[PDB]
């Protein structure tokens, strides 16, 4: 490319840093263009002739350069290097160390039609009037497409934003609006206060018609914004935000430093949310809430995501990673605080179940060979994007969970408060976090050397346990399936002596192996309590047998988390090969006596995975026998379920999980009950309320008919609750009619009836069942370039689409097909982690069948199929 561009690396030089930006913009939402002026106050730290900077998609009309002393307005030369998104201003005289200069760039651009950058869209009223909207989504690398800037997290500065807007529209930004000035035509010029020192990826602005619901919290004005038709649905978000804000301010011991806090429901938005200082943005479906149209799950989603964005105000905004290799310092911490804060002041939501489920999934991902270390180098935009995955979020927060469990809660909070004070308005890398722990630790434990392997090595240990009399023999090794270094592991363990008293302790495995002294003789022992540790445990056969026998005798000597753990671990170990798959089904035979959600949903997960693998291979009979077996196992919990909203949140989640399992596979007469409810709902023009906990199920069953499908579509394009629309959309995309499934995907990719923000979800849903299995993948291939135009390589959305439409493939023939497809895209695309993980998941699918197919075929030989065999 550009050997004639005065910079080669992807990280900007350190020679010049920005102090202040004054950015004034004139967006035209109608024509979808904008004109701009950016003034950048910089300082040189070394002698240099070049200012290297970021800019993309900018038609640059004038570039002036002012020596601060000299105050005369020069012209300066400009070079471009599109590959790295970089531009270079070559200076008339050399920049001297410690001198100040002002850089002014005038330019015009397009308002983006993706979800990335400064983007804009139109939506439709209840009034059937067309409305326009513009919003920013900059993280990680899009700020540079709205304005020239030093677009790297470590270059923090202050921003003065100016927006020209039509009088009817409201403009928002990070800071409070300082003033307005009326302009010719129906135009207003807005000016926002100078911001605090922050990263460019956090700059945000919004132009559109909105209303607000507000409340004072001790000098901070908290406001929820939404389009006027929706403003009735923001009361729960406001009440929640106020609670979590007080909580976080008490815990961190550092006040939120802005005079305003805005939370905005954006009509069209790809992420779940974004933490821009003072102007947090959300999908409508993740911030709006109505008790009568939104399920329990929907309420949890809104509480969780608000906790998450609020936590970012400290971890991410106040304190920020130096570079994307340490993204987990943001996202791990924010995820940890999300689930921590809910357990403190929303304990009734049982959000710990979600945390637990997400970790199960992150481990399966982490166990692959195409995993990276959680802190790993990123040297391209694709790798930067790829950091936004479940490792950085859920492994990062489970590292912290391990650490908090092992030290104390108070020792943890002390470390945290030191950390945020010491690095306020500044940048960090992994070592600073361990340093802050070391200061509180009293060098009793060297936390830096304890966390070394956890942060720099991929994967996690398999811990093997064998009871030799009154002592546990213990080993660690890399967990992975084939086709290094030691962890410092906090081994917790709980146990029951011969006299039925329970003892629990903690030791720390530093070496390859160790012995634990048990003090007594024990009936059973369970390692890794509540899965507070990020590893999997394998027992010797005698010791598996003891836990499996105790579950059959009285499962409640362990927690629901403990029993969920065991179910997960034994299935992942039967997949590797360390135990026969039969052993896993022995362990879940106790489920007839299980009343907690977490172990039941974890078993329902493994069952469905296996079911869906067999179904796509065409082993229909065998797959029906499998869910019949599991159905008989849970027959009593399933049959005692009511079709209501009664019970604790957790019990409400169990109802949904159980009824959904029975209706999907046509077991019992749940289908009949659901259809009766749908017909009565449909014949009442959606008036006779459906209990929010059974809607998805009822809608799925109705959508299996033309008459019902059409009627649901009619509701989707017209009702005002985005929560209900989402349950409807899931039903539509569960139709067995291929023409309809094709229409849903094509419509969403174009906008039209469904927004493109629903596309990954629609494709996910279509690819999961048999009629749409081949259709989703084909859709992804044929529209591959249009997808990448809307969602760059290799962002979260694309990795979601690739994974969700390939992970149920289990033959060599599909493996070759998927591989060949990506190799014809480009060698760069085929070498993406996204692609490599998909190829690896398929290979594992293939090995899984060749190990367990004949086993499963034998175990189920007497069970009754539901389908006729071919
Ligand atoms: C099955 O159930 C669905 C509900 O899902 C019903 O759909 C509703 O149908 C009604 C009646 O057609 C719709 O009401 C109409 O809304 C329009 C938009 O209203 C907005 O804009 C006005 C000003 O523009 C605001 O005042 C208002 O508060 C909203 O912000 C109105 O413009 C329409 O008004 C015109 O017609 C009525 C006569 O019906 C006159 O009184 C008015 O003065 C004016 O002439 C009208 O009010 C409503 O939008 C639909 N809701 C949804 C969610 O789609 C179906 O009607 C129902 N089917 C059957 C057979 O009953
Ligand atoms: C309701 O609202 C009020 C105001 O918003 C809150 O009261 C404020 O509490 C904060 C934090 O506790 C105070 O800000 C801090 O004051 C501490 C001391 O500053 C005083 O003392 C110094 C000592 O030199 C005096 O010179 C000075 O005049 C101040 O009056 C500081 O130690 C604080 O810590 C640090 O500042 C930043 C904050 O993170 C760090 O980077 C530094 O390391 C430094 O240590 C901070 O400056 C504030 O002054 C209080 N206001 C009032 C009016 O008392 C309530 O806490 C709040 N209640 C809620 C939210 O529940
Ligand atoms: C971007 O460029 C577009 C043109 O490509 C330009 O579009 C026009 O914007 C104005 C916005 O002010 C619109 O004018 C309105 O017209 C309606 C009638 O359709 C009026 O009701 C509007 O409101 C009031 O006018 C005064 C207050 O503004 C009041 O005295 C009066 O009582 C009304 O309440 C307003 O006059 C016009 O419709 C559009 N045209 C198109 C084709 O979209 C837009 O202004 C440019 N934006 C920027 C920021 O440069
Ligand atoms: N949900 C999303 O699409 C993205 C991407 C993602 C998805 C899964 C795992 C990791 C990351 N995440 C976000 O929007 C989370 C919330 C989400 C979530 C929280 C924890 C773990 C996983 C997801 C969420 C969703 C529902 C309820 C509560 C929180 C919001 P954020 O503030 O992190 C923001 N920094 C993401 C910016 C971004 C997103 C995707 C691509 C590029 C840039
Ligand atoms: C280059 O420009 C930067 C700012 O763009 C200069 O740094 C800062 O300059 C201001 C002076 O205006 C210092 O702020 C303070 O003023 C307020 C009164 O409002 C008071 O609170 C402070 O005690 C200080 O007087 C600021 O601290 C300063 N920062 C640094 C690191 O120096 C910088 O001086 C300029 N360099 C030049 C012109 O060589
Ligand atoms: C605020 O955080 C800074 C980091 O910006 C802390 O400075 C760091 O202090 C730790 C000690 O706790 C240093 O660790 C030591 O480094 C030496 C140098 O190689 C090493 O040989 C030792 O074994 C030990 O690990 C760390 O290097 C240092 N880092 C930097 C960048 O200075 C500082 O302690 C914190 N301040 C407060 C008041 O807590
Ligand atoms: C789910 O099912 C389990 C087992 O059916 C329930 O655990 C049972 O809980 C009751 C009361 O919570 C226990 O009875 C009590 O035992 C303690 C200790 O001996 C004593 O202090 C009380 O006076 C009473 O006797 C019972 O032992 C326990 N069963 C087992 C096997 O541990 C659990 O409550 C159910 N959960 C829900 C949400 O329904
Ligand atoms: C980039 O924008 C510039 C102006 O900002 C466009 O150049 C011309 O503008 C002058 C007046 O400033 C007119 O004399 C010309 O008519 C404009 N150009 C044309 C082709 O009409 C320039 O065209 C834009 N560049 C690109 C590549 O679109
Ligand atoms: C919407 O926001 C405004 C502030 O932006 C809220 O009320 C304001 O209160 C302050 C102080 O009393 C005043 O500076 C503003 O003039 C007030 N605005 C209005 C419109 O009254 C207002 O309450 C918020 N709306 C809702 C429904 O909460
Ligand atoms: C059950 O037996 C255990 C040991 O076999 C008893 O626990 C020990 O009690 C002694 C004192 O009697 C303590 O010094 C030990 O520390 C205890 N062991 C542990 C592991 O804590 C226990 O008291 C007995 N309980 C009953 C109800 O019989
Ligand atoms: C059709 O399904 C419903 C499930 O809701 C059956 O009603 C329940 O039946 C089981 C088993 O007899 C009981 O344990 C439940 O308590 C019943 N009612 C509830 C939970 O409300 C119904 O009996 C089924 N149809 C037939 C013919 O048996
Ligand atoms: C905006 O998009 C149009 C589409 O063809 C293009 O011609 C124009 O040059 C673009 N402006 C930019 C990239 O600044
Ligand atoms: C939802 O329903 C309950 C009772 O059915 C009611 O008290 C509540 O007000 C309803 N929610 C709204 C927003 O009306
Ligand atoms: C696993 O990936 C590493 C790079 O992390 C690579 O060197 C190695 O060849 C791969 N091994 C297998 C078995 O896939
Ligand atoms: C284990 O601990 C018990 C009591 O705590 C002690 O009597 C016993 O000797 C210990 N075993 C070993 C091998 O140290
Ligand atoms: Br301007
Ligand atoms: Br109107
Ligand atoms: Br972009
Ligand atoms: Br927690
Ligand atoms: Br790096
Ligand atoms: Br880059
Ligand atoms: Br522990
Ligand atoms: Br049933
Ligand atoms: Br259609
Ligand atoms: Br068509
Ligand atoms: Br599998
Ligand atoms: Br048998
Ligand atoms: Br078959
Ligand atoms: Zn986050």
């Amino acid at each position: 490319n550009g050997k004639l561009f005065p910079w080669a690396q992807i990280r900007l030089p350190t020679a010049v840093v920005p102090l202040r930006y004054e950015l004034s913009l004139h967006p035209n939402l109608t024509s979808m263009t904008f004109r701009g002026s950016v003034t950048i106050s910089v300082q040189a730290l070394q002698v240099t002739w070049n200012i290297i900077l970021h800019s993309t998609g900018h038609n640059i009309s004038r570039v002036t350069f002012m020596s601060a002393v000299s105050s005369q307005e020069k012209q300066a030369e400009i070079l471009e290097y599109a590959y790295h998104g970089q531009i270079a201003i070559v200076a008339p005289e050399a920049l001297l160390a410690g001198h100040n200069y002002t850089l002014k760039i005038e330019y015009s651009a397009n308002i983006s039609s993706s979800y990335y950058g400064f983007y804009g869209f139109s939506y439709t009223d209840e009034s059937n009037e067309k409305k326009y909207f513009a919003a920013t989504q900059f993280e990680p690398l899009a700020a540079r497409s709205a304005f020239p800037c030093f677009d790297e997290p470590a270059f923090k500065a202050t921003f003065i934003i100016k927006i020209i807007r039509d009088e009817q529209y409201t403009a928002l930004s990070n800071m409070p609006k300082k003033s307005s000035v009326v302009l010719d035509d129906g135009l207003v010029q807005d000016e926002f206060s100078e911001s605090v020192k922050m990263s460019t990826y956090l700059v945000a602005f919004i132009v559109g018609e909105m209303k607000n619901l507000s409340q004072d919290v001790n000098g901070t004005l908290v406001s929820i914004y939404a389009v006027p038709e929706k403003i009735g649905q923001v009361h729960y978000a406001l009440e929640t935000t106020v609670k979590l804000l007080e909580f976080f301010q008490n815990y961190f011991e550092i006040q939120y430093p802005l005079k305003k806090l805005d939370l905005v429901a954006i009509p069209d938005f790809e992420a779940g949310a974004m933490e821009n200082w003072g102007l947090l943005t959300f999908r409508e479906e993740t911030l709006l809430y109505d008790s009568n149209t939104s399920s329990m799950a929907d309420r949890k989603l809104v509480t969780k995501i608000i906790a998450h964005e609020l936590a970012h105000q400290w971890f991410g905004n106040l304190v920020t990673m130096k570079w994307w290799n340490d993204l987990w310092l943001n996202e791990g911490f924010a995820t940890f605080m999300e689930y921590f804060s809910l357990e403190k002041i929303f304990k009734e939501l049982s959000s710990y179940e979600d945390f637990l489920d997400a970790r199960f999934k992150t481990m399966k991902k982490d166990s692959l060979n195409s995993s990276h270390p959680i802190s790993s180098s990123v040297q391209s935009s694709e790798q930067i994007e790829e950091m936004f995955d479940s490792l950085s979020y859920f492994k990062g927060s489970s590292l912290l969970l391990m650490l908090k469990t092992y030290l104390s809660e108070d020792v943890f909070q002390h470390a945290v408060v030191l950390y945020l004070h010491n690095h306020s308005y500044a940048s960090i890398q992994s070592d600073d976090l361990w340093d802050s722990f070391n200061e509180v630790t009293n060098q009793t434990l060297d936390v830096k050397r304890m966390m070394k392997t956890w942060t720099l090595q991929k994967g996690f240990p398999l811990v093997t346990v064998q009871k030799k009399g009154k002592e546990l023999f213990i080993q660690q090794e890399r967990f992975f399936l084939n086709m290094s270094y030691l962890w410092h592991i906090p081994l917790s363990y709980v146990t029951e002596g011969r006299n039925y008293s329970k003892y629990q302790s903690v030791s720390l495995l530093d070496k390859k192996s160790g012995v634990i002294n048990l003090t007594e003789e024990v009936l059973w022992v369970k390692v890794n309590i509540n899965m507070n540790g990020y590893y999997i445990v394998h027992y010797a056969d005698d010791d598996w047998e003891a836990l499996i026998h105790q579950l059959k005798i009285n499962p409640y000597v362990l927690s629901d988390k403990d029993r969920a753990n065991l179910i997960n671990n034994i299935f992942e170990l039967a997949g590797l090969g360390k135990v026969p798959l039969k052993r896993a089904f022995d362990l879940i035979n106790y489920l007839g006596n299980e009343n907690h959600t977490a172990p039941i949903t974890e078993a329902l997960f493994q069952t469905d995975l296996i079911y869906n693998l067999l179904e796509k291979l065409g082993y229909m009979d065998l797959a029906s026998r499998l869910v019949t077996r599991v159905f008989k196992l849970l027959q009593n919990q399933i049959q005692q379920q009511t079709w209501t909203d009664e019970g604790t949140p957790s019990m409400r989640e169990l109802r949904s999980a159980l009824l959904e399992f029975a209706c999907t596979h046509n077991l019992g007469n749940c289908s009949t009950t659901a259809m009766k409810l749908f017909d009565d709902w449909m014949a009442s023009n959606g008036t006779q309320s459906l209990p929010t906990d059974v809607m998805t199920t009822v809608f799925k069953v109705g959508a299996k008919t033309d008459k019902g499908w059409s009627f649901l579509l009619g509701k989707y394009i017209s009702i005002g609750s985005e929560a209900e629309k989402n349950k409807i959309l899931e039903a539509l995309a569960s139709s067995e009619d291929v023409r309809k499934l094709y229409w849903l995907m094509k419509s969403s990719l174009n906008g039209d009836n469904f927004r493109t923000q629903k596309l990954s979800f629609i494709i996910r849903t279509v690819g999961r069942h048999f009629p749409g299995h081949l259709l989703a993948w084909d859709f992804v291939k044929e529209n591959w370039n249009k997808l990448v135009q809307k969602f760059p390589l290799g962002s979260y959305t694309i990795q979601n689409i690739v994974a969700g439409s390939t992970y149920l493939f289990s033959t060599k023939t599909h493996l070759s097909e998927v591989q060949a497809f990506f190799e014809n895209q480009s060698e760069a695309t085929f070498r993406l982690r996204c692609v490599q993980e998909a190829l690896e998941v398929i290979q594992l699918n293939i090995q899984w069948m060749e190990k367990n197919l004949k086993s499963l075929t034998w175990w189920l030989r007497t069970e009754t199929s539901q389908v006729a065999p071919a």
